[PDB]
């Protein structure tokens, strides 16, 4: 009846599983929580939904949940993330994955749903990246809701509709902002995409950065990490903002801050990072240099007016997957990366394993806290302890070869903070 | 019987003046809070009595807050930081001025007790950096304590005092951390310090960075900035800290993170970042290389052992103002900056202009909010408002030509922020 | 009897020849050498046969070279850096090439032995890079030396050899060597390999660059371009050199110098830049921490000892093309990407189209000198000349939106340059 | 009747003393060639006059021609670069000085004039920096020609005059391009200014450069060194050129390339490293934002037209000394650093120690091959041997704890180079 997976093709499990067996080396935190919490198997009787790219960094994170003991069944929260390879060696290792690259809309959809019920019935934890798993179920399968002890959020979008859900009091169960991880946000959104980002474009279009003018749109995290990527290449890069801090510190960095509307005319490659709607209109695909580089690194694809490009191009030529290259009325041309979707993990292989290691750190802690302290998580929307943040990045300060100080009984004293103990306050901002 | 001011030489006026001049036209925040506030005089009724070093910019701040309404009795909380050309224009301006260049310890007491007692009566208000001033009453005369309105700190050692007092219960009037602002700890600790430190070495040392091992203790937004700094001038970093995060965090930008132990072998140029004691020993002295750069950036004197060099050198030979260079036992020779003091202030002339008005505005904020809302900060240690944060960088940025960029009726809806109001959470660190 | 081409699957043209006209588009250089020349046919008469990586970059050069009334007859100058789809292209287009990735070395001979006859006879033109083609025909088959005009050497260890042929009286045919032109030299070996050393390491490897120590042998302009491209991840770049003045450059960069010697023992990614053997010995991958990255830039494959790995290793797995993991003795397991051969060009697409051009614009003025002027270029080897230099790089100002600046009569004159002639003497290094 | 010299304030020789040695410290290289040829004394005979900026580092250069047998007349060629401690520390020495701090056109020249006679006779031997003195004589004082074994040029602006006299046949003696060395050109001009201009703008203007807009005049190694260090410290840079090679090169770096003319609208600092006529002028300073800081760091004072600003703004204050605040009819006002004049060395200190040492040590160098080989120096402007060249770089490598590598015998084959001698050819850019 049902399907007990659905990849691409199986066949590229032993390539996939070498994948595996080389990122398991590169991501430390991962590999200590299944070194501490095997045998304990902390996540016994959980049965995890969770919905996230289906990379070779995921694989590590989703068997780790099982050496815990949990149950899981996976999708991909992206049409283009996934990595056929790494899918293949989830189904071969047993594990219900129903992902592929290049999934219709439609397909998207169908695989969040197989992951929706387990042997011994529904799910009863959410791992979620985007919001796309915890919204399909508080609108289609509202049903689940009462079987469901927690939710697990990787990405800002995610998160900030979760803040939303609670606002407006539509959320039914607890979920834990693992984005906000210091280890996370500083880490991960920061890091992965100043090496990520170009990753992407590079392998799409294999333009030269140095001497282009690349504009970035939001000075987030993801914004600062993708400037200083281009920037640190030759390109000289512009930055739009809504915000007076973060633009401020966009231009105490040297970077020109101004509008889209002005910048559209000067710039030849455009990443969005802001995480909202109508950042790349027509308006402005009409006054952008031929064959401008167009992509989106925020979490969902209508930063950039795809659908305008689409219905106002005199033809749409595509290069080779998710690469287009669109003929405007003015006879430029308009090089598209995957149809304005997430362009490092569209085009690329995403962030790199050491990095990911500290987010799927926090977020194996994440499901370990909802999955078994309950109590301390009522519905709404929490961070995870400080203390739990502090250990990701110290169960990966020793394969960076990091030695740490360590204060003196006197010193402990004179701060007053625990020569072995914790000295950060939690206004702390990194 | 009591002295109106006592400063070094006060014909020194007319070039502060023209200095003070030069400057008022780079803190933008001040002058705004100048423009806005100088009718209504929201200061009207407070005698602040404020220990901050006596620097150009201090100037402006003492300006800002008489043109407010405020009376102020101001004294220099360092005894080597003080800029007399501007100390003898706010002498000369009329206003109470005891501080100079090279004050004695004891020098540096009396002058503080000077600012005390006005003209009405004792001080109400007190404007502080470093905690000198909140403490000499909190110990020294307690009974002012009750016609104490507020507490404004300037630095974090200050900051971290206040949280101590309170930890303790010492703590007896309310106090808004300043340094904490966002617009004081990313732009001031951080841009600051990557600008003003080396101003500091080169003009005492005229040392070149090229080339050199520079090692830098704490990696806190004052040692990101150092690290920064030296880094962008060839010389090579090398980190130590006792923070998991802030660790893992120099070893993501490619700093190699130890012990000083293991440090101190390979340095040439030695910066403390840290806010704690002992960072630097003659156990480390006696390792570093020949004419070796020991300086000290953090709030207080004790981060270096000096009391050491001075009861263990061959000899100290005075270069010039606050530049000695001591012979070792075993011949090598070191440099101290400063007498373990401060070296951006004690050698140079501070943080520019610029930056320190993020600062200043933030610091008259908060008195006007201590002195005309005394309701809403009970005793305790508080943070300035989110918003009042974020009116200090919004202030910046016509100076800097910034053009911010406006959602739409659309898009303020898509978020569910403000098209026009705030849309930052608490939990930004950025 | 003889073929007319050989590549991997002429299917692969229509995705080539997309490749190229995008590609074109970013060749200014090439393109303006087509609008000027292509009615005059200066090559007319000549008979090229080159030997250069069979690239979509060099296909814009072949024919821009047959569009300036060239016969040419290609080949690539390693078995790896072929691009399948574009050599698909230039055999479409009816030029005879014998080139495909992964070739047997004894089919890497084969291919060049065919572009040694045209129609019309032999070669009378030699477009080199590597210093193969004048070496076979050298050794080989010296009795068409003879028919030979001239020769054009792309890169370094290409024109070190050229030098040691005078040297020892071995060169019959003049050469010009284009590597050592400024606009060949400071963009292509510099900025070329910034970007492209990394395409190299990631696609094949995906690793994290953020937070490894990183060992380049070699300070010269690759050695910069990859120094600068790792750190500027956020890695520790470690540099061992045998020259003085190349090695106070790395230090006065921050870089630390050392030996591989004691390095080896502390990188993580080995990248050999130097045009010399053993830089990487057995030696020295017995002390590389787990798991280690080592690639190579250089020209050649000998600088890395891969022999000893193949003769020493418990075992070596392919994990993908280009990509082997081998099983030292000692349980540590070594990369290796594209068996020591060129890691950019080997596993990934080269140098970018813009870079590139430069080169290949310097490439085909050199062929026009020596074919056309065979008169000032006797038996040696010569500099392409410093006009003809300066061309390269004003050819390329427009699509980079350069707005260079004019002297007035007044400035020309005060300088004694001429307002709109040459000013720069060819003691200039840049 | 003659005076045995002239200096500021002969007191301050106890300090400048002091800074000699700890300068000489950071001076290897000098301090190489004075415990080499102390006892030979080379320089036995000569009557070097000198045109220098007298600095401490000068004062290490004249010691050291002391102590190699010559005899020195010594003059500073510039009116605001003098230190007066370091030369009231050479006067002292028993040597004669005719330089100070502030100089009137008039005085500078009468300064030169005394270094032109010893005891022993006039002068034998020329040491430039500039061209003023081997121009005085040439054109003053022709009669001493004969007299005169050789010159020494010290800069740029210099060594290009040198060329010109050639050219038109005006150079009556022979003269070593010191500049164009590899050692002099590639760290002196690139590296010392890339922290002393910052230098001099910090001492005189205590601006902040974070933030502010910078705009460059010429890429040359003045250039790109002054450009890496103000977009080091957050500024947005612009460069303007009139070259095609060098512009392209400031493009492939991230920097706008523009003219003057469209970029007096939006920079803040403007800085002149070209080295000609006219680069600043009324029709720019009409457009300047408020305040601009306007300073010049190529030889001599002619890039900004001062006499418009002298002879067109409505009021001129001076802040300080070399720091002029002028007051504009449109109401802004313009910061002038030094009067036009070389900003590093008139608000500032010129470059740091180490780099000034390999520059003095090519200068030594110099002195003693056209005294003591004059064969090989016909009448006409030369280059410093490449071995000469190659040694300074060397003896700087220790200081730097730079460990170079050694070649095998197998090596040093495989390349065709010596094991221990030399292999870079002169093509070589670095
Ligand atoms: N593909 C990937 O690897 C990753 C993707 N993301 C995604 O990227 C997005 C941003 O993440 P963060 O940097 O953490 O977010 P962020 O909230 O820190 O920064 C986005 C910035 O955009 C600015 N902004 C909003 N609307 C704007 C507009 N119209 N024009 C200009 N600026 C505007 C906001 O003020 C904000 O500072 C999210 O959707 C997140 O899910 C995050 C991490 C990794
Ligand atoms: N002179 C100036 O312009 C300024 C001085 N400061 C002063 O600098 C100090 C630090 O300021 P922030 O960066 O804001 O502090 P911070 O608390 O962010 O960072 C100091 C860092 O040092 C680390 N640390 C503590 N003890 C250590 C030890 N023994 N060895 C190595 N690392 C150690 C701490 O974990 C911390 O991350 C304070 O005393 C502050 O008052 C702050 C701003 C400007
Ligand atoms: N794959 C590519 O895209 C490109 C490859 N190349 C190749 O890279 C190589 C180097 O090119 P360039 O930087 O132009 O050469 P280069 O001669 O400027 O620099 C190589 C440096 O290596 C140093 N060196 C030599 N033997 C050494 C040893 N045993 N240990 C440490 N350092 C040593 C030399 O002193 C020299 O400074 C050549 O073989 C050239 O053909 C050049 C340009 C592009
Ligand atoms: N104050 C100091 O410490 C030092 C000063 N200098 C001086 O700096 C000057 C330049 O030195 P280098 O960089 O070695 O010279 P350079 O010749 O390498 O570069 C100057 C650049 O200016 C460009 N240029 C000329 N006229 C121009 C104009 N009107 N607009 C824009 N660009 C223009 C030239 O094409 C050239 O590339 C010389 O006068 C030299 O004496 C050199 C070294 C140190
Ligand atoms: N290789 C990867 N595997 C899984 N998640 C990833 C990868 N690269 C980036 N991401 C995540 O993508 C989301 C946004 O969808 C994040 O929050 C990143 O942490
Ligand atoms: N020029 C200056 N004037 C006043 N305070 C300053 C200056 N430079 C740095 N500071 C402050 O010094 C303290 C630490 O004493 C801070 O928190 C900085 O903001
Ligand atoms: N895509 C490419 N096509 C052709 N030659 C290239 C490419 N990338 C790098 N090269 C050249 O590779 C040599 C060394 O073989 C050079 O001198 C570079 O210019
Ligand atoms: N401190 C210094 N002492 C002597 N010459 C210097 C100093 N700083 C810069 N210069 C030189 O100044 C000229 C240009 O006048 C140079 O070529 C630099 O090498």
């Amino acid at each position: 009846d049902k399907l007990p997976y659905k990849v691409a093709d199986i066949g590229l499990a032993a390539w996939g599983r070498k994948a595996l067996d080389i990122a398991e080396n590169e991501m430390p935190g991962l590999m200590r929580m299944r070194e501490m919490y095997s045998a304990s198997k902390p996540l016994k009787g959980a049965r995890i939904a969770g919905c996230l790219h289906m990379t070779v960094e995921t694989a590590v994170l989703i068997e780790t949940l099982v050496a815990l003991g949990a149950e899981v069944r996976w999708s991909s929260c992206n049409i283009f993330s996934t990595q056929d390879h790494a899918a293949a060696a989830i189904a071969k290792a047993g594990i219900p994955v129903f992902a592929w690259k290049g999934e219709t809309d439609e397909e998207y959809l169908w695989c969040i749903e197989q992951t929706l019920h387990f042997k011994d019935g529904p799910l009863n934890m959410i791992l979620d990246d985007g919001g796309d798993l915890t919204n399909l179920i508080h609108t289609k399968h509202p049903q689940l809701l009462s079987g469901i002890r927690g939710i697990s959020e990787e990405t800002t979008t995610g998160v900030h509709n979760l803040y939303k859900m609670m606002a407006n009091g539509i959320l039914k169960v607890p979920a834990i902002n693992v984005n906000d991880s210091v280890t996370k946000s500083k880490f991960d959104n920061l890091y992965g995409c100043r090496e990520s980002l170009i990753d992407g474009i590079k392998r799409a279009t294999d333009v030269m950065i140095a001497g282009k003018v690349a504009v970035v749109a939001g000075y987030g995290d993801v914004g600062k990490g993708c400037a200083q990527a281009l920037r640190g290449f030759g390109a000289r890069v512009i930055i739009t903002e809504i915000e007076p801090i973060n633009a401020l510190q966009a231009a105490m960095e040297g970077y020109e801050v101004t509008t889209m509307d002005e910048a559209c005319k000067e710039g030849n490659i455009f990443v969005t990072t802001t995480g909202c709607v109508d950042i790349i209109l027509g308006r402005h695909f009409e006054q952008m240099k031929d064959d401008a580089i167009v992509c989106n690194i925020g979490h969902f694809d209508v930063e950039i007016d795809v659908k305008w490009l689409n219905e106002n191009a005199v033809e749409k030529v595509n290069i080779k997957p998710q690469v287009d290259r669109y003929l405007l009325k003015n006879g430029h041309r308009i090089i598209l990366l995957a149809e304005g979707r997430l362009v490092n993990l569209g085009c690329a292989m995403g962030h790199p394993s050491f990095v990911m290691s500290n987010s799927f750190t926090n977020q194996v802690m994440a499901q370990i806290e909802l999955w078994t302290h309950p109590d301390k998580y009522p519905v709404g929307v929490h961070f995870l302890p400080k203390k739990l943040d502090e250990a990701v990045a110290e169960a990966h300060l020793g394969k960076l070869n990091v030695k740490l100080t360590k204060l003196t009984e006197k010193q402990a004293q004179y701060l007053g903070m625990p020569i072995n103990g914790p000295f950060k306050p939690d206004h702390y901002r990194y």
